[PDB]
């Protein structure tokens, strides 16, 4: 893949 | 959050 | 939160 | 939080 | 892949 | 937080 | 992997 | 924080 | 892998 | 790998 991005945020 | 669960993923 | 997991991951 | 558990990998 | 970028954030 | 754990991997 | 950034955050 | 493990390692 | 950057933090 | 930059911190 050319960019992955992942934010995974528990609140 | 109770469970928060995540696959981002890139192929 | 509880649990929080992830997975981030470029193939 | 109880738990974070990450795996953040580039293959 | 080129970049792979996470935040992997329990609050 | 109770248990943090994580990998960050390059391949 | 070009590049591979992790933040793996437990507060 | 109880625990944190992490292992960062660039292959 | 060209750059592998990780921050595994417990708070 | 070209450069691996850790921090693993438990406050």
């Amino acid at each position: 893949v050319g960019s992955n991005k992942g934010a995974i945020i528990g609140l």
